[PDB]
């Protein structure tokens, strides 16, 4: 089998991506943020405090035919950005682009954090991380990738993610006419539960290459590109006007600016992200201060391959018994 779905900048600004996915019989549609840092499947739903709801889609459990309580089971996650959310945990039909996995754990948010209820866009997340990450209790559950894997046509999923407009995640399939020249594949620690690699160094603008290992995940579900201080301040001193704003927290530029590229490695293969990528716009309406696409992860713990990253590749999430990680030009 094989599934196929458009994913959809939420803003314009591309903040994040939505996804449609069908829950439920019959189907309920939800707008849920597929992302490779995470291995949850939860979603707004009737179970969802009152006031904690503010325009998102919600999953009813009691109008699908094929909901299961889960019995006893709950979960709770913390994300990296602080948010959080909480709840209990149905057995449902989930479907994606036409890919369908019967049996799958569908989180329903009791409790979620304010940044959630205050973005309307997004009814969920759909973790794409390894499973051993799920925060499900007593009995972890798996991810709708790994329940679907052995029904695939091949062990992959792929992730193509537009700037500033639409893209496409793929199961099953490496669509050959979505990517320029080759793939270059590059090798995968599973030790964290991430999609963890390590990249073979950085360009800035026309500069030249520095070899250097920088150890990262790739994650979906990050809006921006966090590297070392290191490289992050080589970045930036290409900039006229740029700096580190403790008070806004991270690096901000002019908004006249005209950013420089920043390329990064894959083996022997490059990546190119366009100047423009890395611009987030005014920190607030009217500001001539503009928020940067690339940040330091020195606070973090951990190098993050976002969005600002991915979206410049045709990106393969390679599920063999030895995982591997996919990077085109496109």
């Amino acid at each position: 089998s094989t599934g196929s779905a458009t994913t959809t900048p939420i803003d314009s600004l591309d903040d994040a991506y939505i996804t449609p996915v069908q829950i439920g019989t019959p189907a309920q549609t939800l707008n849920l943020d597929f992302d490779t840092g995470s291995s949850d499947l939860w979603v707004f739903s009737s179970e969802t405090t009152a006031s904690e709801v503010d325009g998102q889609t919600i999953y009813t459990p009691s109008k699908s035919t094929t909901a299961k309580l889960l019995s006893g089971a709950t979960w709770s996650i913390s994300y990296g950005d602080g948010s959080s959310s909480s709840g209990d945990v149905y057995t449902d039909t989930v479907s994606v682009g036409g890919l369908t996995v019967t049996g799958q754990a569908v989180e329903s948010a009791k409790k979620v954090s304010s940044s959630f209820t205050e973005d309307s866009t997004i009814d969920g997340l759909l973790g794409l991380a390894f499973s051993t990450l799920n925060t499900v209790s007593p009995t972890q559950q798996k991810t709708f990738f790994d329940n679907a894997k052995a029904s695939l046509d091949s062990p992959v999923f792929t992730a193509d993610l537009g700037y500033h407009a639409p893209g496409t995640y793929n199961f099953g399939f490496i669509d050959t006419t979505a990517y320029t020249g080759s793939i270059t594949y590059t090798a995968v620690s599973t030790k964290q539960g991430f999609w963890e690699w390590t990249s073979t160094g950085y360009a800035v603008g026309s500069g030249t290459f520095k070899s250097t290992s920088i150890d990262g995940i790739a994650d979906t579900g990050t809006t921006l590109l966090y590297l070392p201080a290191t490289v992050v301040s080589a970045y930036w001193a290409q900039v006229s006007g740029a700096k580190s704003s403790s008070s806004v927290g991270g690096y901000v530029f002019p908004c006249s600016a005209t950013l420089p590229s920043f390329t990064f490695g894959v083996g022997s293969a490059r990546i190119v992200i366009p100047g423009d990528y890395i611009d987030f716009g005014p920190i607030s309406t009217g500001s001539s201060s503009c928020f940067g696409g690339i940040q330091s992860s020195a606070g973090i713990g951990i190098n993050i391959f976002g969005d600002v990253a991915l979206k410049a590749a045709f990106v393969v999430f390679n599920g063999a018994t030895t995982p591997t990680l996919g990077f085109a030009s496109k």
